[PDB]
């Protein structure tokens, strides 16, 4: 129990101190340490439950059983005297630095999963190394460090949906009094992209500072897992070398896929692209129906373009269906054209003007699922149809480390591979929310696990979202319709209601269009078992009920819960008309 | 036990069903009932804990042990043999309206908690009657049916905040990449005032119709209470009358105060007349610290006026201090000029210009805390120096109502009065949050408790606020001075980070000045007895919390609960700074 935690910790843990708070012998060895600049983890016995008992368990590895005592990658080096000895003999500094491999750590990955976990490890005086490269797009197109989020994901998306929203301020400002006129403004496509691309800048910039203040060697190279406990590097000038790690943590994402027609790869784009692009992309396809999709046709429309989405089957499949319905009606009714139950068979008709700065033209052929055809002109392609990691390329099928048929890392509930020194975190851990603030918390629980002593491990239930829609869309939990295939129809108690925002009064805009709902469970005390809603600020409006949700809410705890007025998220506490009453839940 | 709720709701139910949800006989009786447009409550014992102990508890009125059994007004009147006796005779109807009050209910103000109190209250068959009169301002502002967060508080000022907002959204949208120019727009008070005025005349409307459509008697009549149960009405043409009633709620609500001083009622205006102002304001004084002060000088600067605050002390005494600093410091930097430690002791030097639709033109004298002297004109000067009820005009001192020190009506945990048949909800209740979702509450859940058998209390703790400042600022809970008071200086730890609204980077705004802390007690498990917030949209972040905060969530509840990104509440989700530790807040 305790024993056998200790013995893990010892082991793995990279430099460590045990302690307790009110010792001045403790003082006098920590004040050593950063004099010398050495970093390390500190368990305080004093403020632990069992440190009686764990005290005494060290006693098996250094014949002591006093505070206190300092080990370094699983050896024990000595009390107080011993270290002191070693400092005033100009010893100390070879000790803690003595390895067996050349890292305490290597990342294989540097993006939001790999940053966290390298920084942390860091911290507690582990030697850390963070590899990043970035495989080019077919057109060329690359990036800095920070991962797919910060450069091609969460952070541009973000910024050109704020682009996009305010549109909308501009009209809504007429009828609140501002003298503009509306219909003589225009947007300037690359004077966003000049924007959102020096904030990411300051981005890259500021993850260089951080693993550099850390004392984490950053190698912008290519890595690949030869053996449990070798990396091969790849380097800018094709030099090729090995570099040996006690502890490997895998971080590599995905990227785009395409489909296998004739035309794609070569005329079209992706995400990839899209959020550097030089030009603005005129009229625009997108393939695919993922939330990726209807955020990037949804901010070109609001934008002013001339946008259609082809949708194979349904939109936002795996989210509760009757609010992905909501959210492509909404779409639909403010510009966005839907080529539904489509899919594609790509034509070039004009080369991309590299100097004009304009995009190509090219002809679109498909067919919907009745056989009727598809036969349409677009300047601009984009595909969003899902996304792969491509782990041959980053791990040796000899090293063993197991995969499932999609082609991610089969992991225990901490993380662990196969092999047992190699962990993997972020979008390739199979079967996990594949979201920033995910790979963020695994990454930084992971490190103090490994060398701080930690217990606590990820929850991945339960984790709230938000799609980036023109009218955004927040959930957290269950979808009505695994609530019901759970539990059955008569167990499900749904309640909802349609609202308007008091900012949409002076503004004349829809009466009935934002909408929330609350799944519950008849027989356990009416338990919220999902949230969803759609509207303005989903996300900032969801995010505190996750916490509610994670203690086990309850329609009642929402009942006695008190309103704010006047905001959107009041309509959560004053819920009442049931979907089996059919009564209406227009307001 | 059982005993005694079964009397109190026999007594006080106008007209009240005893059924079981399986039973045939009790179908045929509700049916006759709807048909006969009797409305009424219905009690399901099938569905209750003791349901079993009550049905044999019945007899004691109506010496069976039965179902169904109807009463009206706390006597029995049959079985469904004989209910359908009276429906055939056609004597039912005057069985059920027959009554030694000319109403089961009156309502004594129609605002927030009077219209939420009276609405419910005629949903279980209780004949109700709601009272509303508007007595005039000084220079003789009046409006329609609602209250005072309808018609001058909460929906205007809100108006007007999301109208100052817009500026910002138009300064941003330059660097989103959008053609306008902000430096060659100007804002219309009119304009903005007429289309708010249309949005209050769509609620005093709803809420006629609403009154109507429940069989609510409306009477826009002056009330008095001059006995337990007799309400003397005043109407508009000083015709003077009587009506009787067995329950009475009074929620009369408050008006604005003015100091006593010259010139103040005479030359001043207050909230009551800001909101309708037929001209702009102009150069403005606003007196008083409140959040009603800050709120009104906040949307005024923003809408391009020259804006002063007098503070006799602190800003928004009451609220958490440092909090309250920060609020006060972004508004001073966006253009919100403050007076500080000084109040006035008004001069005319020009009338409005009622023709024209120009203010006219003040000299305000006053002086500071050690002796210096304040003078300076102004064109408007608002008075927000607090509110009061005035009762005396409301209730007279016969009949038994007890009042406290400050004019408000003291009362038990379930809104009785010290006369056994009259209760007081919302503004005038002591002690309470003076909100308008507490009122309705309140008002709502009184009513089913007097009609319907109910036996749920409104909640009053851990209510959740908003300031609606140009930075707003959401709060539940203790202040962080309140906590440490409370508990001790050593018991308490606060997490606190600053963060950047990912809105603001590409805008060029404010990098430290969004602040967040939550306040925690240390020997209860880090109990989160306080959550603090200040950023935009700090409604909708805090409102979710609140759920939590009800529930009982501790610091460990926020740290497993994981963020949805990108957003600003998220950061809630990771807090580690803190405040012990002297570690700077700063991104
Ligand atoms: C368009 C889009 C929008 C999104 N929006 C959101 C959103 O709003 N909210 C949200 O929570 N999530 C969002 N996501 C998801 C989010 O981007 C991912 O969940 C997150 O980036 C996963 O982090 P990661 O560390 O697992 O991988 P990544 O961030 O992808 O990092 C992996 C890194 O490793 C590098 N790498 C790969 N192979 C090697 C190798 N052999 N050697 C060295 N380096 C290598 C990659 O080039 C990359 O830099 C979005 C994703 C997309 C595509
Ligand atoms: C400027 C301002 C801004 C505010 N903003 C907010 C906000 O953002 N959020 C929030 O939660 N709260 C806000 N409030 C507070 C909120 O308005 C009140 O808490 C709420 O209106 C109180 O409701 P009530 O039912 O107690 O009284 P009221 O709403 O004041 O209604 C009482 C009614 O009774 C009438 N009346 C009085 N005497 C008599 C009589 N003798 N006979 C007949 N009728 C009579 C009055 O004229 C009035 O119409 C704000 C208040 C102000 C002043
Ligand atoms: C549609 O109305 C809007 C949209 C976006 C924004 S950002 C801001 N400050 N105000 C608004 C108002
Ligand atoms: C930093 O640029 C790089 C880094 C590593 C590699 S491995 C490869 N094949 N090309 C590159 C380019
Ligand atoms: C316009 O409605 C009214 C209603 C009641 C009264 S009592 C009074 N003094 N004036 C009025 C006006």
């Amino acid at each position: 129990g305790t024993s056998q935690w200790l013995r893990k910790t010892v082991d793995s843990a990279a430099v460590i101190l045990f302690s307790k708070t009110t010792c001045p012998y403790c003082k006098k060895v920590k004040d050593v340490l950063a004099e010398a600049k050495i970093k390390h983890a500190t368990i305080e016995l004093d403020q632990l439950s069992n440190g009686s008992a764990i005290q005494k368990c060290l006693a098996s590895f250094s014949k002591i059983e006093t505070v206190p005592q300092m080990f370094v990658r699983g050896k024990f080096i000595g009390d107080s005297q011993t270290v002191l000895k070693y400092y005033s003999n100009d010893e100390l500094a070879g000790i803690v630095n003595e390895s067996k491999y050349d890292y305490d750590l290597i990342v294989i990955g540097g993006g939001s999963g790999g940053l966290a976990a390298g920084k942390e490890a860091a911290k507690y005086g582990a030697k850390t190394a963070v590899l990043d490269y970035v495989e080019p797009t077919p057109i060329g197109t690359t990036w800095g460090l920070g991962g797919t989020c910060v450069n091609v994901g969460c952070i541009p998306k973000k910024l050109m949906h704020q682009a996009g929203l305010l549109s909308h301020a501009l009209e809504d400002a007429e009828h609140f009094g501002w003298s503009l006129d509306r219909s003589k403004i225009s947007h300037n496509w690359s004077t966003m992209v000049e924007g959102v691309q020096s904030h990411i800048g300051s981005l890259n910039w500021g993850y260089k500072v951080a693993l550099r203040d850390n004392q984490v060697t950053y190698l912008n190279a290519k890595g690949r897992l030869i053996s449990p406990h070798e990396v091969q590097i790849t380097d800018k000038n094709q030099k090729v070398s090995t570099i040996t790690g006690n502890k490997i943590i895998l971080a590599t994402g995905e990227r785009p896929k395409y489909p296998e027609i004739p035309g794609a790869v070569e005329y079209g784009i992706t995400s990839d692209d899209l959020f550097s692009l030089p030009y603005f992309p005129g009229k625009t396809l997108v393939i695919g129906a993922s939330y990726v999709a209807l955020e990037c046709a949804g901010f070109l429309a609001s934008l002013g373009g001339d946008v259609t989405v082809m949708v194979r089957s349904i939109l936002l499949r795996g989210f509760d269906q009757q609010m992905a319905e909501k959210v492509g009606d909404y779409m639909e009714n403010h510009g966005v054209k839907f080529a539904k139950l489509c899919v594609p068979d790509i034509k070039q008709l004009k080369v991309v003007d590299t100097e004009n700065n304009k995009p190509g033209l090219l002809l679109v052929k498909g067919h919907y699922t009745d056989g009727k055809k598809f036969e349409e002109e677009f300047e601009t392609v984009i595909f969003a149809v899902g996304r792969e990691p491509q782990l041959s390329k980053v791990l040796c099928e000899t090293v063993g480390v197991k995969l499932d048929k999609n082609g991610r890392v089969v992991c225990t509930d901490d993380e662990q591979t196969t092999v047992s020194n190699v962990y993997a975190i972020g979008d390739i851990n199979a079967g996990k929310p594949q979201l920033t603030p995910v790979a963020i918390q695994a990454g930084r629980y992971l490190a103090r696990r490994l060398f701080a002593g930690a217990t606590e491990l990820t929850d991945y239930s339960n984790v709230a979202t938000t799609v980036f829609t023109p009218l955004e869309y927040g959930a957290c939990g269950l979808s009505e319709e695994d609530a019901i295939e759970k539990y059955g129809d008569k167990d499900i108690e749904v309640y909802h209601s349609n609202f308007k925002p008091l900012e949409w009064t002076v503004a004349h805009r829809e009466d009935n269009v934002c909408y929330m709902k609350l799944v519950c469970r008849k027989s356990d005390n009416m338990r919220v078992l999902g949230l969803h809603v759609l509207g303005p600020n989903a996300g900032e409006i969801t995010q505190g009920y996750a916490v509610a949700i994670k203690m086990g809410a309850t329609k009642a705890d929402f009942d006695r819960t008190i309103g704010i007025h006047p905001t959107c998220s009041e309509t959560f506490t004053t819920l009442h008309v049931t979907k089996k009453s059919g009564v209406s839940p227009i307001v």
